[PDB]
């Protein structure tokens, strides 16, 4: 399996799509989006890759994406599936039963806390119950088929709380809050646990990472990554954490750590072909 990364930006919305393979060592650049995307999030579902949400910053005009699109990677092709009801940009997804859930982002200056979700066996979006907080740059993760809704900006400041949605009962439960305000920062799942790495506190980009416990209900930090990084790619990948590109401050970054949970370290192992920040990261 590869790790692909779809769109991100470098001085405007790229329409990269890359594929790294951890055994191999090697990148391969594959079909190009059709519309170049930043501030999105991937998933897979049934071998398929998604590319959900975002925007096209050119120095040409500013569009909010409210479109869903499909790289089968046996065609090489992207395929256009039904849009969401609104455009989000800087946007949250996760995968529950073989369903896309969208949450949060933005469309211009309307910061959503609503929450839809996507039937790919019918090409349909249907809202759920909203979050009890408006995110932007939210990060998802699902564990135990619940999905949990970490950090973010709510349109003013940025958040250190997270919540938990319950398909079953189609309701939202906050959780405990974090440590550290984290907006544009690295959600996944590793070992029953949620991993949150980097992201923006409002003043510095973070390398800071806390892993949260659900049945200890206590946020905390593991070793920091060698690089501060905001509005990055995140994955896991055979029991190992990847973040791809991001921002610091400065420069867009190129770099891939890799964090082991056993011995608990940060290791750089590759560099993609160019900087960029806000992409899509999913493994199939
Ligand atoms: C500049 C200070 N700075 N440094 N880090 C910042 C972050 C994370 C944000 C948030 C928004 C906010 O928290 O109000 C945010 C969250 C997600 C996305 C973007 C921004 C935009 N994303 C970009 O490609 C991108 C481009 C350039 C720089 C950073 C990210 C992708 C998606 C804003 C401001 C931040």
């Amino acid at each position: 399996r590869l790790i692909y990364t779809a769109g991100g930006y470098f001085r405007q919305s790229l329409s990269y799509l890359e594929a790294y393979n951890p055994s191999d060592g090697t990148w391969l650049r594959l079909a190009d989006l059709q519309v170049p995307r930043s501030g999105l999030a991937g998933c897979v579902v049934g071998g398929l890759l998604y590319a959900v949400g975002g925007r096209n910053n050119s120095p040409d005009g500013n569009t909010d994406s409210s479109a869903l699109d499909c790289y089968n990677p046996m065609t090489n092709q992207w395929s256009p599936c039904a849009p969401m009801s609104v455009p989000r940009n800087r946007i949250g997804v996760g995968v529950i039963d073989g369903h896309i859930y969208a949450v949060g982002g933005s469309h211009g200056c309307i910061h959503h806390n609503s929450v839809e979700r996507y039937e790919p066996e019918r090409d349909e979006w249907h809202l759920v119950a909203p979050m009890l907080t408006r995110r932007i740059g939210v990060g998802v993760a699902v564990l135990n088929r619940l999905l949990y809704a970490v950090g973010g900006f709510d349109g003013t400041n940025r958040l250190n709380s997270a919540e938990c949605y319950y398909p079953e009962r189609n309701e939202w439960r906050m959780i405990t809050a974090m440590n550290t305000i984290r907006s544009g920062a690295g959600v996944c799942v590793l070992h029953n646990c949620i991993y949150a790495a980097g992201g923006y506190d409002g003043q510095d980009q973070l390398n800071s990472v806390e892993r949260y416990d659900v049945e200890t209900e206590t946020w905390t930090f593991v070793a920091p990554m060698k690089h501060r990084r905001s509005a990055l790619g995140i994955t896991v990948h055979q029991g190992r954490i990847y973040v791809l590109g991001g921002y610091d401050g400065h420069t867009f970054l190129d770099s891939v750590e890799c964090y082991d949970p056993d011995t608990d370290t940060w290791s750089e192992v590759t560099r993609m072909t160019s900087g960029r920040s806000g992409v899509g990261v999913a493994v199939t």
